RNA sequence: GUCUAAGAC
RNA sequence: GUCUAAGAC
């Protein structure tokens, strides 16, 4: 049993689908990257630490990269022009159950799910109004 | 047009659904909240600032209440036995067009669909393995 | 659902009815206004927030305009001496549940109800006696 | 005749109903209590005062008890688990006629009238959107 | 309804059009921008507040850019070559009548109608002569 | 050619129309008056300058009448209390060509025009929601 | 503006 | 009043 593998982060139906690969566990940090140049690959990471006595942590970070050609010189190379960085940390206290956490996961889905408030801004450069 | 409404935070079927309401938008910062009892109530509130020269940030916050009842000297009162408190932060350059940020959401989605690594360790009380 | 709508402050059965309606949400504070010149319109602005810890509050104010020897759209000074103000201030501990408040509210539509010492104390430019 | 008499305050539908009755004028402050322990009657005051040379101001304020029983040193005593708080000031220039007057309490009839925006959000625990 | 919609704003007959959206309200300040990277959007801002005691101040600023590719560090960002910056402050008095307003849009039509004067100069880069 | 002639500012159709002619040009500063006691009248002044060494800026001023309940020819004091003041700034960069100007100038109509949510707020004595 | 509410900061 | 523009001098 393992959940240390490989997902599609970014689903484009079956074609641009951008997948991410686990890539090294170190420090208790999992860590997953997209394949091609290091350099404009995304990156996601993750790990659970015990915050204090009644609350574990979860610390998720993701990267996504704006794909370029930097030309220097004459010499190109595969850059990402810049990044847009995701970090969210979610604290959850022991007490709950696997019922309670289903939950948790439900709700963080529900925040993102297609057309609510919160996508809808972020997708179009836009706050709340 | 407005995209400060209420959502489907918790999606139930169509019978536990858990719907947040726009509450108060003083500061720049949106919230909503569950209906009943504020002390039980879901919370979820959302802002984003120029962060610098370059970027912009978003931070979204959430906050899943544990509903429970307590009794004190036989007076009782409706609270939330402890509060699950999930925290992103998300920077986005002013570069990023509406493509972009449509494919930073999508990343989001992917990171939480059912089934994948991150939410399937914390549905159930894990780390990564 | 969406409460932002117009309703009617005035009932005189009909004809001569004061309408008022929405005008205005800058900083989530409601505001409501009749057709006339802001001057000599009804307004009415509510906002909730919490005030403490243990409380949330509402805070409603009214504005209605003198009409006795009134000159529709005309300049009236001072504006001291054409226009009364309403302040209410509802304070609401977090552990009201939707009962709760739907009690608060019919005992603030009983304080009011026509007949009642209060209201028939204003409409005679009484007090108590 | 005088209009100091009790009202009903909350209107269950002539069973469950909430009636008030005078209780005190001292100090030029009318107040209306129900029949319960003062320690867990709802309450409810007026006053009006001639604050300016050219207003006239009234100040109420109705006081909405949530019931319960404590034991404290192990008797059972009448309590209130907490209080909601209403607050009203109205001020009212002392040109406004009998029918200016009228207007002002018609007025707030509507604002509370059911169904209408405000005692709809109240009712809900939600803000105006 | 709720006037906060897109429009376009500038006309150049079905193709070319550039059409603003709503994109943000935080701190009382209406916002919509075009459909590019914050980089290299249109942007209109608009707010009004009570000046005085018998004013009110519509603040309106519109943001036109000229696009163009930047090469910074050898990679190529969206940028905006340069700005040009409407800045226009109204200030009506609370004596205004709907009808009274009217006539204030009508005149800012009236003042940039094509073929006037002020458009005139404008647009041929000259003073008035 | 000669663009300071006489232009209409509020047009009702021919019947009733503003028309408002030159009437100064002192210190460069273009004026237009309509035929009215300066008091009433409808006045429309222009003038550009470099403000910087990168940018030339138009200024714009119109001063609009109180019509509602008005006395032509009569003294009506407060001035504040019978005139709407507009103050446009237009800062357009040296680099902008004359094609450049006329889409600033298409902004601005657009901006104006009819039915967009901004003028119709100022019309109807409201902010934006 | 707040609250523990005709009196408190 | 200026600008590098809801915030700067």
């Amino acid at each position: 049993a393992s959940n240390f593998t490989q997902f599609v982060l970014v689903d484009n139906g079956g074609t641009g689908d951008v997948t991410v690969a686990p890539s090294n566990f170190a420090n208790g940090v999992a860590e997953w990257i997209s394949s091609n140049s290091r350099s404009q690959a995304y990156k996601v990471t993750c790990s659970v630490r015990q915050s204090s006595a009644q609350n574990r942590k979860y610390t998720i970070k993701v990267e996504v990269p704006k794909v370029a050609t930097q030309t220097v010189g004459g010499v190109e190379l595969p850059v990402a022009a810049w990044r847009s960085y995701l970090s969210m940390k979610l604290t959850i206290p022991i007490f709950a159950t696997n019922s309670d956490c289903e939950l948790i996961v439900k709700a963080m889905q529900g925040l993102l799910k297609d057309g609510n408030p919160i996508p809808s801004a972020i997708a179009a450069n836009s706050g709340i109004y």
